[PDB]
């Protein structure tokens, strides 16, 4: 299908490096592709970061970028966004103008928990009026075993329930972040789960896309590729549907 796709940054080898793990799609965090040469069938998707990403030059570059929009990164932590639901919802109509097919902002966590984050700006955007076309998630699993891929299908089905939008999944991996410093899987306990999670994701109805956090190990350990190079998890997101 056209589920598949990744995170990516700029670096000697990125283009060829899409173009090798067949990503049908990317993204890169900011309004464009930040110098980086997409593979001929790879659509970039332009995200709207923050409060101070909201400007009609940012939303003009997000248009001429792309036709898909992205809003705000994990406003829910303090180290992201950091945003309350009513500031995201006062700059809502700046992105709904665009016309754009449009993202809610990425929660880290909760989606699915009433009074939450994502519970408050959904309720609030249907009181409103406004336009929110599908819901992109982000999630890291803590078990590395064998469970890990119905865990997140459970978290998946869960936000669907409540919001029936249609579901992107744009950042995943197996990362427990619960210690004062992130535990990560062995090298074959996380071959494997890509491999698991993608054929579940393939065949799972309202889930459209999905991203891998993330396509070089110069952003996370938990990347598919150094330089061209695949691991063998980037062998498994290479081989999935
Ligand atoms: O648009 C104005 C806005 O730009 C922000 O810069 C962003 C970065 O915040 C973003 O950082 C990514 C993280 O959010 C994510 O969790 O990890 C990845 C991988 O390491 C990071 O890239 O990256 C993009 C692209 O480089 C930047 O545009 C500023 O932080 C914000 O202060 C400013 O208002
Ligand atoms: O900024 C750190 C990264 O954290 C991710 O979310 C974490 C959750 O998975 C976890 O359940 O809770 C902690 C909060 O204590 C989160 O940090 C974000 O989704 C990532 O984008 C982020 O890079
Ligand atoms: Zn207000």
């Amino acid at each position: 299908g056209t589920k598949k796709g990744v995170s990516a940054a700029a670096f000697s080898g990125v283009t060829a490096a899409l173009g090798d793990v067949g990503a049908r799609w990317f993204y890169t965090w900011a309004a464009d592709p930040q110098g980086i040469t997409a593979p001929a069938g790879t659509e970039f998707v332009p995200m709207i970061w923050g409060r101070d990403s909201v400007t009609a030059d940012q939303l003009q570059r997000a248009k001429a970028a792309g036709s898909t929009l992205l809003a705000f990164n994990a406003p829910d932590l303090a180290g992201q966004a950091n945003m309350s639901v009513e500031t995201a919802l006062d700059l809502w109509p700046q992105l709904q103008a665009t016309g754009m097919r449009l993202g809610a902002p990425a929660v880290a966590y909760g989606g699915d928990t009433p009074g939450g984050w994502l519970d408050r700006f959904m309720s609030g955007a249907a009181a409103r009026g406004y336009r929110v076309d599908f819901i992109p998630l982000h999630w890291y699993g803590g078990d590395f075993s064998a469970a890990a891929t119905g865990q997140l299908q459970s978290y998946l089905q869960a936000v669907y329930n409540r919001y029936h939008r249609p579901i992107w999944l744009t950042e995943y991996a197996l990362t427990d972040f619960s210690g004062s410093t992130p535990r990560y899987p062995s090298a074959a306990e996380q071959a494997d789960f890509v491999s698991r999670s993608t054929a579940m994701l393939n065949g799972l109805s309202f889930v459209e896309r999905y991203a891998w956090f993330s396509l070089s190990t110069s952003t996370t350990p938990t990347g598919l590729y150094t330089g061209t190079t695949p691991n063998s998890s980037g062998v498994a997101y290479r081989a999935a549907g």
